[PDB]
């Protein structure tokens, strides 16, 4: 054990916002998301925050791009919160819920209820879930790669302890604004540029009509 290899991926606006202050996020083109895809096929998992399951729905599966299996999808859901008919819990690939050892009987219930659909629940942490040791968890699974979907909060969680490796980042030709709009990064944020997250441009390119950006975590 140790934990995997992270890869943090997102597409967002010149003025980095994930989505609108209404939660539109038509920001990818045809030509990103084959990309994304591609990552999504080289990967052992995908890992996204509960609170862009509730807002989007995704299904966190490969789906425009040849398939042969899809890589274990993980969500970080505090209070598992996770809606029992969301997507991510179909039978299209493996799902784990990483959620706190905090419990009630409600929830107790749900984790029945979610291990009867075949979802796997993992406990981890007060509060919040830790994500250090859920790292050291999803390791001991085989899970040794995993691409990071966010968004906002989560994508803060990660940084913040340090566990991303390398950064992707695709910028749409556009401008939402909004100071309530989710960014790539949000939660609490560093309070100075010495203690901020430093990376380096190792690659980037056009692509569609936007650009793609590759980064390297500077641990
Ligand atoms: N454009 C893209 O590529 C892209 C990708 C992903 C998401 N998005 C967008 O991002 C928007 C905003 O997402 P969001 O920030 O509200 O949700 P999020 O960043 O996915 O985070 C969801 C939840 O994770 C939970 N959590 C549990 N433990 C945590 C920890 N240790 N650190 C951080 N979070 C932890 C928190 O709630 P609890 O404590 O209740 O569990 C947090 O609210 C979504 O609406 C979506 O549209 C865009
Ligand atoms: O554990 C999940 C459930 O939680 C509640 O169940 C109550 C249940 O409705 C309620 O009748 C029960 O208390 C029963 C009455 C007490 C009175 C004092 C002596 C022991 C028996 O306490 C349960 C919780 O411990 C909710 O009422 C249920 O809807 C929910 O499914």
């Amino acid at each position: 054990e140790k934990k995997p290899y992270i890869i943090s991926n997102v597409g967002m606006t010149l003025d980095g916002k994930l989505a609108t202050i209404n939660n539109d996020s038509r920001i990818s083109c045809e030509e990103d998301l084959i990309r994304v895809h591609k990552i999504r096929a080289n990967v052992d998992g995908i890992m996204v925050g509960i609170g862009t399951v509730l807002k989007d729905d995704p299904r966190l599966t490969v789906h425009k791009i040849k398939s042969d299996r899809n890589p274990v999808r993980i969500v970080v859901d505090s209070k598992l919160r996770v809606p029992l008919n969301a997507r991510v819990l179909n039978k299209d690939a493996k799902t784990i819920i990483a959620t706190t050892e905090d419990t009630n009987e409600e929830k107790e219930k749900k984790i029945k209820i979610l291990e009867d659909m075949g979802v796997e629940v993992v406990k981890c942490g007060r509060g919040k879930v830790d994500l250090k040791k859920l790292m050291d968890i999803l390791y001991d699974k085989g899970i040794k790669s995993i691409l990071l979907e966010g968004g906002g909060t989560l994508n803060w969680g990660m940084f913040k302890e340090g566990l991303v490796d390398e950064v992707s980042v695709y910028i749409a030709p556009k401008i939402f604004g909004g100071k309530e709009a989710p960014t790539y990064v949000d939660g609490e944020g560093f309070k100075t540029v010495d203690e901020c997250v430093k990376l380096e441009l190792k690659n980037f390119y056009r692509l569609g009509e936007g650009i793609v950006l590759e980064f390297k975590v500077k641990k």
